């Protein structure tokens, strides 16, 4: 069928990002003037879906009052004639795009989010998309995945090439080359020592996945792992893993948050220009 459905899970304590995130989760950060959670609904919305599904945890305010309409905001903005911002916070929910609200429960982690959203997805194919995964590429990633699910009908993993050393982080696929951005897997490991790692290709916060998904999370014993029910399923039907054309800002990461700040902040329409020529000159 369609992706119509893209679930994003916005529970994370963000303990790197303290004191900012002790009444905000770490997906509302902004990089220059606009929520990391932001980027990746415009990007879904690039993409052709349009029913955002939110998994959310402590501090669910701040992530409801951002998407949900505020009378007061869109009235102040009206009566000073600001036309141009009253459609860009229009623009944050545009219509026929519909948000619904989901509670992390008790029991952590990216496997409970994907489960908690069971009943919502039902059984259709649905986007995951982690917003801490800040992706920079034309056409926006989910949208290349789309079109690649479109084609296959198949569950489709989004990956990059990593640094060989650095396998420890990574969710690390293997398989058979279809094309050239395209594998077909025969296994995916979680976080395997550089010397056992069977590829360079890391897992990143992009996944389109098939509702057949969900028996395998559910038969999981537990923290329950994402990774363990992918390599469930693939033994039942086709998985793919799809190099994406684009750049990726690690932004669970400080150090990955400050340099998508730079990044963005240079093609920033506003004041690319002049922080262009202040970080010239510091």
């Amino acid at each position: 069928l369609k992706v119509n459905k893209a679930v994003f899970p916005v529970a994370g304590l963000g303990t790197r990002f303290l004191p900012a995130t002790k009444a905000s989760p770490k997906e509302m950060l902004p990089v220059v003037d606009k929520p990391l959670i932001q980027y990746a609904v415009e990007e879904a919305i690039a993409a052709g879906i349009t029913e955002m599904i939110f998994v959310t945890g402590r501090s669910k305010r701040a992530i409801e009052d951002h998407f949900d309409k505020s009378y007061e905001v869109e009235a102040e903005l009206e009566a000073r004639g600001k036309a141009k911002l009253l459609e860009l916070v229009r623009s944050i929910k545009p219509s026929h795009v519909d948000c619904f609200y989901v509670r992390q429960p008790e029991a952590l982690g990216l496997g409970h989010a994907v489960l908690c959203a069971e009943k919502l997805v039902a059984d259709n194919p649905f986007a995951v998309i982690l917003a801490d995964d800040l992706l920079d590429g034309n056409p926006p990633v989910m949208k290349q995945m789309v079109d690649v699910f479109d084609h296959y009908h198949s569950s489709v993993i989004g990956v990059e090439e990593i640094p060989p050393s650095e396998t420890k982080s990574y969710g690390i696929v293997d398989g058979k080359e279809w094309e050239e951005s395209i594998v077909k897997m025969s296994a995916i490991v979680e976080k395997p020592a550089p010397e056992v790692a069977p590829s360079n290709l890391g897992v990143v916060g992009r996944y389109i996945l098939k509702p057949r998904i969900f028996e395998h999370l559910r038969a999981l014993k537990p923290e329950l792992q994402l990774t363990d029910a992918i390599q469930a399923l693939l033994a039942d039907e086709q998985v793919l893993a799809y190099k994406y054309q684009g750049t990726r800002y690690d932004c669970g990461s400080k150090l990955g948050y400050l340099k998508a700040t730079v990044e963005f902040a240079l093609r920033h329409p506003e004041v690319g220009t002049e922080f262009d020529a202040y970080l010239r000159t510091r």
